[PDB]
């Protein structure tokens, strides 16, 4: 049996007093990593070669995600089953190296490690042949399924109440890798496009964005004795909510109460990311991330992302460093031009089974520190059918309420463990 | 540690629309599995021999399993924990060449691949005496468990509201096995005696079925580089609702509104079956179904089954194959004698990693066909208050409603992967 | 992967009717084990050494418990996820042989076999130094968390129904170990602090607890080819109620309608406790427990606890033995004065894979008998709100109704295996 996973876990405290709390800016879509997450997650893989002739191969993979709290010993929760899958290697003459799966998998994800951001992920049930040798690059080509909670009516309604039907969405990828345009350097293009497939019969909102598109165009060149990474993305519709791949071509959304609301998504998306790691010297290693994200709706409700932080390790001994992290989020509101914004510095002593910034098992010791100035935030008080500016950015002091996380402070510190094998 | 289980996964398309379909008669209690299957379905098994001296040997087995809608990727669920046991070889002296375990434990189950139909099954907690040689043959004794949801009654009501104790059902299991009739077929003989075993003082329902049994008697013929299974069985009333070998003598069901209603079992059940597979010449494999029962019941509500199916495999290479399977099923109901049939067609296109019908890893691409015609079908309409038809066989048009799949067509296909390890 | 575990399971009956059913006393905290368990209950761990360099390694280790009432097959259920985590040895050269860890773990628990009970358990999140050489004796230090389920109020009421939040404790531990104290004999101290800590802001009731002391002291005596322990320990106030490590600062408890009540913990606790197993020759083995408890709260709702048990093992053969336990409990009432009682006595037939008391798989087929006369109970009858003796200790025939077992009889008889590996 072959045996893998991740898994993150610890204890820690809050400055104020309680237990610790974590830190993200309103609007933003992610949160500086390091002492700075509050939970115990773990992935838990169990695979195996069934069967192998020669260059043939049938390969078996399967994942058990478990995310608990950890604030006690017992602690009961719903694992989720994520992936189980079969992958059957050089099974095709014609086409050699190349691969044909099928079943629930975790696709060729590419992410931002500091502020664990996914900026490109389709996986979920699917299939496809992956891999094909086009001479100037290798082409892949994959079917990946999601489906949102409800969005579909049996029959045609002008109540937004009358969808409630679960409403499946199809996305049909095409990547071309690994083509050098320069020297050290590589290229990935790749287009999805996605799209609601509706029961025979049923019927979406009017109006609703229904389909869409997301390109991507990811270079990377080797540096260092690192790397660095330049994507440029462009999303457009029923692809610009989720952000990473998948469609929500249906518009319609649900309170904790059951109540239907109106999502719509129509517009369009611009990225611009700049990750990587590099290594200065012997003594030294340092991650980076710098990014400008515009959601751009017809409905108004947007916004607009800029971050930046950098992580630089300076390593003691060969086994013993002192990390840092320091980050910046700013968010201005479409609807209102306000904006959030925040800024944290952490500083944590590690020992690691490596001599990497990316090596680990890892256990830290740690403080971090936080101020924030949020000047909008967004109205989830009262209900879908109660409020009608239900889920709209809204500024700090509406109606003498008050919405955003204010402008604070905080420090919190601990110990955590950290490993993926 | 040792690891095996089973498990299924994939996608698929609905030709009128949405996410995929699958096809069942109503009334019949299998369906004709080729890309006629519609979940993420996965048993996870981490067994291990603990101690060795000689013959003398301790197995530990378990078994979780999973069961998604993969429609999505994050899907959690709550996992059955359905096997922990240990068997003990050899250890009694005087019996040699047995087995004693005790636990949760899959015991001895007989199957029908291509319907998936479990036909003698009593698995639960239970222990018994495996494997002694009576000479002749070999005979093994056990003693499993079930306990249905409600059905005994603190003190004597008239009122079946409440018959809400969970009620609990022994089986008492012997089987004479492996008795060689015939040159190249062999006998098994089985007794299986069921009953609801109450709490002192509690009470069963008037005229409740109480216990029952099941006869078995399966010859195994070996034949064309295959076999060939000819079966009878015969039940008795505590038996004939399940039929498979587990009792429920309580004859009381609920509703989804927590409301009991009476299922009354007393009758009896009939079984005539035969299944195999046979390989003739090089290039081709062949599975077979032909089955009729009938289950009639005192109160009237039974049903007469029919069904037949094969499944021939054409081998292109030694990895490469084409599959297509056939199915009819026809019921008539006791309670009105008319009838319910289907027929399903299925083509695909797979690749394994063997060169028998039997041997996976399996990835296929397929397109299946189904047209129906269905005159009755069950009332679950209203309540088991507020309905008194509530759960009765009732024809199409019944009260100007309507029941029943109807008449009608659809196409589906998709990719899908499948495999036991 | 490394695999290890803990599983018991099984089936029995009961002499008057239907399944089996275990007996305990009502106020003792635990029960005679054999033959009078009633679940399937299981650990399964994976762990793995991901790292090593001389003298240097990280382990990580992980561990899923599952718990159904074995009367099915299909059994679904929440699985609780107990530990995940990361231990580094040698990695400070100064303080050599020691370890530090992170993650949820289960820390060095101490218990009592046969009547499962564990009397020194601290274990869920946490961190600590495990290990140091002090030179006459090894000294550890640990911190780890619990949280009670609401208990701390946003603003200042006098309604004891506003504090519902989360109260989170911390404990912190420290432990001397491995001391001589005399030739065959060794001594372990240990004191355990621990504290609710309230969030910023945040309120516990008037009179609560909020923190409390153990002290702990063990001394285990090498004998009869076995060993013996003698401990005797002393709580205070918050550390009364868990009574193993574990505080509760806050009083609070919930009805089962989610109404707040007062258990307020102020008071002491003092154990003497002397368990263990010895050997007799060649064909004896036998375990041994004796203990008497007294929680002495100022709310008067305290009790005093006996115990006295011993479990003989003979040996026919290296692997067949016939197995005996005979306890013994009563308990009485703080403030009744009344006291409850019972006595249990078991016979088993078992194969276990090995040659000791201590040695398992073990398979055995059993019969148990108990007899009891209890003159209390609790009151949990209404509601915290409707009844204001709201799990109080009340006497048997309180208000014409009835607490307590009464004064009955009972045997129960059948098959279990249990293993750890
Ligand atoms: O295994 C490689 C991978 O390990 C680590 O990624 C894990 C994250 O740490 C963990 O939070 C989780 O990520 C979730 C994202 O937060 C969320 O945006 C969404 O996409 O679901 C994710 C769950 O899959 O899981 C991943 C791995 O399963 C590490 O951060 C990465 O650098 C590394 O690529
Ligand atoms: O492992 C041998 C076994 O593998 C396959 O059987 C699995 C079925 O595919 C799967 O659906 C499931 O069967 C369930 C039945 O549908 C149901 O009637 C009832 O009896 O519960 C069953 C769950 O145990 O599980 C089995 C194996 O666990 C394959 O179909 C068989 O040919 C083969 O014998
Ligand atoms: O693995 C060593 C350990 O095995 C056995 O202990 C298990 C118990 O049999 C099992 O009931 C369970 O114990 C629970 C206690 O009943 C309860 O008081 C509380 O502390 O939670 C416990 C769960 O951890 O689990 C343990 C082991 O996980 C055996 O009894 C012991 O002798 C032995 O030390
Ligand atoms: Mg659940």
């Amino acid at each position: 049996v072959d045996f893998h996973g991740y898994a993150r876990s610890g204890i820690g405290w809050t400055g104020s007093g309680g237990e610790q709390q974590c830190f993200q800016t309103t609007g933003a879509q992610s949160k500086y990593r390091l002492g700075n997450e509050c939970e115990t997650y773990a992935e838990l893989k169990l695979g195996q070669e069934v069967w192998k002739e020669g260059d043939k191969s049938f390969y078996f993979d399967t994942n058990v995600a478990y995310s608990v709290a950890q604030q006690n010993d017992w602690e009961a929760t719903d694992p989720a089953f994520r992936e189980a899958n079969v992958q059957g290697k050089n099974l095709i003459e014609w086409l050699p190296g190349s691969t044909i799966w099928a079943g629930k998998r975790f696709y060729q994800r590419h992410d931002v490690h500091m502020i664990d951001f996914y900026y490109w992920d389709i996986s979920g049930p699917g299939a496809g042949l992956e891999n094909i040798d086009v001479g100037f690059g290798k082409l892949s080509l994959a079917a990946t399924r999601s489906s949102e909670a409800g969005g579909s009516s049996s029959f045609a309604s002008n109540n937004i109440y009358d969808y409630t039907n679960e409403t499946a969405n199809d996305v049909f990828d095409v990547r071309l890798a690994q083509m050098e345009i320069n020297p050290g350097g590589t290229l990935e293009l790749g287009v999805d496009y996605g799209r609601a497939n509706l029961r025979d019969n049923y019927r979406l909102v009017d109006g609703a964005s229904k389909d869409g598109w997301l390109f991507t165009a990811e270079h990377t060149q080797s540096v260092l004795k690192g790397f660095n990474k330049f994507v440029v993305q462009y999303a457009t519709d029923s692809m610009t909510s989720q952000g990473k791949g998948l469609s929500q071509g249906s518009g319609v959304a649900f309170d904790n109460e059951k109540f239907a609301y109106n999502i719509n998504n129509n517009g369009h998306m611009l990225r611009i990311l700049d990750h990587g790691a590099i290594s200065m010297g012997d003594n030294w290693d340092m991650m980076y991330v710098g990014m400008y994200q515009d959601i751009n709706w017809d409905n108004d409700n947007g916004t607009k992302w800029w971050t930046v932080g950098i992580r630089p390790m300076y390593k003691w001994t060969p086994i013993m460093s002192t990390v840092m992290e320091i980050g910046y989020d700013n968010v201005e509101s479409q609807r209102t031009g306000d904006k959030n914004n925040q800024y944290k510095i952490t500083l944590a002593q590690q020992w690691q089974a490596g001599d990497s910034i990316w090596s680990r098992p890892a256990i830290r010791v740690f403080a971090t520190y936080a101020k924030w100035d949020e000047k909008w935030g967004y109205d989830y008080t009262g209900n879908a059918d109660n409020n009608a500016n239900f889920g709209k950015a809204v500024p700090a002091d509406f109606n003498g309420g008050s919405f955003g996380r204010g402008d604070s402070d905080e420090w919190t510190f601990g110990a955590q463990m950290e490993i993926w094998w």
